[PDB]
């Protein structure tokens, strides 16, 4: 039972003594079907879910039928394009949906994609029967996500927040765009057949998000990924809030250029901790949850706030294994092969008896799920942990993630707006060393 | 910002220089309300959910009204006790429910309990209004779990599996007990008012488990624990299956009495791996998922099976930190304080730069959730990991968990039956060292 440890990821694999003529061999993908009237947050759900799935390592892509339409029909004039009696535009819209499905097939069967989010109204049983036929013929699973809401306040808010600012309404003022969009919604209301898990859609795998996540109808969750999506949708919310992310104040290891360890705050780190308390106070937040790692430097930083805080072992810095408490110079001199391997593949590289950024993502997933549930949160953590969390909020790839700039004594203020996060950086005017290292 | 590291758990806490007269200060608990007709799996849900919640560290207890009734009324005669026209038994049954609620108040407000599972029919709005009044007056949260099923095959199967074997039917044969139980169910059908999240129960936090988990109605999930319960209920199933748990075959570190590391199989370990393949083959399982850790010894064991397997970093043995690759004699001689601290508090003890059994539980929770989703699974792991998983399946406490017997070259065959697991041990007749150490 001869095994070898892969140099980058440190995975034990069978020793592969390929024969004279080495031969390469060259689970089922899922089509997530968005369902609902316009301004029901389908694009918001599509984008957020795709961001989460990609971050956890499930290759996911959104196919928005409206973008195929904006490409086929140069400029948008009015709701008249969406009229059920508009024979020509109805043909164009069908062609756009079919062209998106063609790209869904290519993504899942030929590009290594695992999940395709089909972002359209898909309000009629006919359209959904056609998507099911497409899924069955291509051996793709189908999972439906319907967003149902009758509240006019919610509809008006969605139009104001992200519809009026759509490329379709570039030449329009807020009032014209709102009026045109209401008429556009009305075009879909007559033919709209909601999902019926009771009789018609009984055998379909679906989630009905009712009244902006107040209630859920979950039918036939087949697998792990659908179960995860359902859990995610139940944990996220659209309530306004702020996420503050920062590292512990400068520590003794930072001064010596040493990685890992459990060293305490330097004199400057203690100054940052005081500066952070003043900053937090000036934010005047009704309630604020404070999260730290179990490492001393983040706890000492939180201690300066005089606020209750919760320690998470999942927030502990990346484990450097045998390289813990060493400087990067000592790593290069004692472990040159290891140093070069990491520089070449920073995301997947695992330290011996240690971790990779890939392991960090797996550890941080419960942190992300809890961050989603919460409102105002301050996370006091570490450089690699912060890059991973930031890659989730900022939709950064696995390749970009180990190189994100997360300086010491700097708060990253995250405000959820439109289809992602607005990021503000706040340097708290306390000197520190620089721990950022660019690629080679 | 002076901190000290707690000796057992290794948690950084503010240095507590208590004044001359040290003063001690001396989230809201939840009442989970089971709802539904008899033989709807309410006790099955109650017990399984309690087992999971306790294992993850949420103190949980079941209060079954029927057990209070068996205590108040010595012997059970027939369904006549459950008649709606039985004035005396109706008073007794109410007294029993009130006595259970009294014990719910004492458990949550005075015993450090976090979750009380109120296991009764609670089929009428009147009973549920009374439970809500009790929850509001005691500042307890209320979360309803209703099990709805109209399938007579499911009802008959439940009566045959766990009702006929109830202490109520000790003097009865299978046919008498089944007949009496059907009449007993009928006593509840007239007054049964299902949960109505649409109109009446709109503001209640609830889950409706429809048709043995085929469908779910989820209303107003308020917090983290309710969200976790909902996710758990969506991942478990009642399909028949087998869980096989074993350790890797004996390794080189086992022979030297060394802890941790990433050593390979000894000659005996390789013999076990072959013996395991023969055992697996003899089980004649249509499909079998094989899970290993990322450590060499478990992968080499799986390699002998000639079956596809999946490596989980979450299955890696407990991290001994600074004590890794040391013998227990070398631990006692180099770290005597650490050795004695662990012996005194084996569950909570954290190795320096390492883990506790408490950390293992947190790491293994996604493993447990996936084990629940799956059918036939073989987990090839390590001594401490195995004790943790076994404590989940066998409902063992945190205190018992570090001392569970998990010998090498022995398969633990777990068969879900009634309200837990039947455990069969299969020694594969290959000698090894003993790594079990009893408490002192
Ligand atoms: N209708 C409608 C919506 C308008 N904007 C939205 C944004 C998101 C959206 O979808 C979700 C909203 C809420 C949740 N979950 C929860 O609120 C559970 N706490 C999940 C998805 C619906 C709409
Ligand atoms: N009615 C009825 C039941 C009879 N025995 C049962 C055992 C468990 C039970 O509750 C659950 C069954 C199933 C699930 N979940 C799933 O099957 C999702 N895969 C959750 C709870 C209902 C009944
Ligand atoms: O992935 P990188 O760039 O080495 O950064 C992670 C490192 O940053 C630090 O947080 C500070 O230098 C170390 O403890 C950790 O090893
Ligand atoms: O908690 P205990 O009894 O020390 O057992 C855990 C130990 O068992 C082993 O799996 C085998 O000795 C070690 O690798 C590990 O440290």
């Amino acid at each position: 039972l001869e095994l070898t440890q892969s140099r980058v990821q440190k995975i034990w694999v069978p020793v592969d003594h390929r024969p004279s003529l080495p031969r390469s061999c060259g689970n089922s993908p899922t089509v997530i079907v968005m369902v609902g009237l316009p301004a029901r947050g389908k694009t918001y759900i599509s984008k957020k879910l795709t961001r989460y799935l990609n971050w956890i390592g499930v290759p996911t892509k959104v196919f928005n039928v409206g973008e195929y339409r904006r490409e086929a029909v140069k400029q948008y004039s009015s709701y008249n394009f969406f009229r059920p009696d508009n024979e020509e535009a109805m043909k164009v819209r069908k062609q756009c949906a079919l062209a998106a499905l063609r790209d869904v097939k290519s993504y899942l069967a030929k590009e290594g994609g695992q999940i395709a989010v089909f972002d359209a109204t898909n309000t009629t049983r006919e359209r959904r029967h056609m998507i099911l036929h497409f899924a069955k013929e291509n051996d793709f699973k189908a999972f439906f996500i319907e967003s149902v809401c009758d509240d006019p306040t919610v509809v008006a808010s969605n139009i104001m927040e992200v519809k009026i600012s759509s490329p379709d309404y570039k030449d329009c003022n807020s009032a014209e765009a709102m009026d045109d969009f209401m008429k556009r919604i009305s075009c879909y209301e007559a033919s709209y057949q909601p999902l019926d898990p009771d009789k018609c859609d009984r055998d379909l795998s679906l989630i009905k998000v009712i009244d902006v996540g107040r209630r859920f109808l979950v039918n036939r969750v087949q697998d792990h990924i659908q179960s995860r999506i359902v859990y995610y949708l139940m944990n996220i919310h659209v309530q306004p809030r702020t996420i503050y992310l920062c590292r512990h104040g400068e520590n003794e290891h930072n001064l010596q250029g040493r990685i890992g360890g459990d060293s305490g705050l330097s004199s400057r780190g203690k100054k940052f901790a005081s500066a952070l308390s003043k900053f937090v106070e000036e934010q005047n937040l009704k309630d604020l949850r404070v999260w730290t790692s179990q490492l001393k430097s983040t706890i000492q930083t939180a201690e300066a706030l005089r606020l209750p805080y919760e320690q998470w072992k999942a927030l502990n810095e990346i484990d450097a294994g045998v390289c813990e408490e060493l400087t990067y110079e000592e790593i290069r001199d004692t472990y040159p092969e290891e140093y070069a391997l990491r520089e070449q593949d920073k995301y997947y590289y695992r330290y011996p008896t240690g971790e990779s950024y890939q392991d960090l993502v797996q550890r941080l997933e419960p942190v992300i799920m809890e961050l989603e549930r919460q409102e105002n949160v301050l996370v006091i953590c570490h450089q690699a942990v912060l890059r991973c969390l930031l890659a989730y909020f900022l939709d950064k790839s696995a390749e970009e993630m180990p190189y994100l700039k997360c300086p010491l004594h700097t708060v990253l203020k995250l405000t959820p707006v439109a289809y992602g996060c607005r990021v503000e950086s706040i340097y708290l005017n306390v000197e520190s060393v620089c721990t950022h290292r660019e690629r080679s």
